[PDB]
């Protein structure tokens, strides 16, 4: 029954358990962990127990162990495949990303516009958008949505056709897709108006 | 009263609704027909906008430009706000030129600690030291898009908050350490990658 909030605490605590074990820490707490990613060590151990992770009494968490843990709830302990569809500014941009993880490759790019097909990338070119339904099955299971706003939807509808499994949309909309499609989206503009919400109402947060 | 932050971006939502609807010439709208197009129930939508005092009881239709107007005060859109990114790295490189930004926001710096990146100008402006952000953010810039690596993300964000920012849209996979009188917004696109590994692994649950 897990709260989508729980999910992405999750993420906080794993890469919290990676500098950690960077640091050659072994043994960590519900308290270190709650600290360093500011929640309560009740949330903290809460959000843990959903999965079957307690750790040993008085003594926590054995950072390995949890690392292990949490990369195998989140599926990170895989490698999906990714592609790029909107090859213009922000797209080109997170092809260079550097910062993917061994998790995530990108096994793709893809675009309409002619002058951008065919273009070569690191890890490939970008082939046109007709191409997805003969590069996405058993391929690629996310792709990046960077287009503008009023072409995303038609865009996401490509994708799933072409049996894509989840979209990380950057379109400032809700796109419609298939119960059988997971959708996640990261939206600026609305974290910007959300911050500009937050600086006016100080007490609020 | 002191709305959910759940509300909040349904506001967003809306709003953007009213201005496609501003585009397409229609005049009144409703709670139901805010509640479709924003795929939630109308008496969400009367209860998102309750926490928000009205003259006598809200509630008939709604006029587009005046809930428009509402909204924008509401979440400060109406204002003119100043922005900086820090980090000219391929992201920051691309958020500098982006063209949506509205008249709401504006880009007013663009800062690295790279000297290899001092001096190239970009839309709207050249890129600046960091060691710069004491005189030029006091006054005129509130906001901070901050795209440096995890690992200089709170440093970064220090300087920021000593050269006086009101505010970071933080993109670095990291949880900022900042004073309380300063407003954060994460902006965490490998975080969603993450949440659709889970999310595909884990069909049901959603
Ligand atoms: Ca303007």
């Amino acid at each position: 029954k897990v709260p989508e909030a729980a999910i992405s605490r999750l993420i906080t605590y794993l890469r919290i358990l990676e500098e950690l074990e960077a640091q050659g820490v072994h043994r960590t707490s519900s308290e270190q962990l709650g600290e360093l990613a500011q929640v309560t060590a009740f949330q903290v151990r809460k959000d843990l127990s959903y999965f079957g992770s307690y750790g040993t009494r008085g003594v926590g968490y054995t950072v390995p162990v949890l690392k292990r843990e949490l990369r195998h709830i989140l599926g990170l302990n895989r490698k999906w495949g990714l592609c790029i569809v909107g090859m213009g500014d922000l797209g080109s941009a997170l092809a260079d990303y550097p910062g993917f993880g061994e998790s995530f490759e990108l096994r793709g790019f893809f675009d309409v516009d002619p002058e951008k097909v065919g273009r070569p990338v690191r890890g490939g070119v970008i082939e046109h958008v007709d191409l997805l339904p003969q590069r996405v099955p058993g391929r690629i299971e996310i792709a990046l949505l960077t287009v503008p706003r009023e072409a995303a939807q038609k865009a996401a509808d490509l994708l799933v056709a072409a049996g894509i499994k989840g979209i990380l949309n950057f379109a400032p909309v809700v796109l419609e897709v298939p119960k059988e499609v997971a959708v996640e989206n990261v939206d600026f503009l609305a974290g910007l108006t959300r911050l500009s919400f937050a600086i006016l109402n100080p007490k609020w947060r």
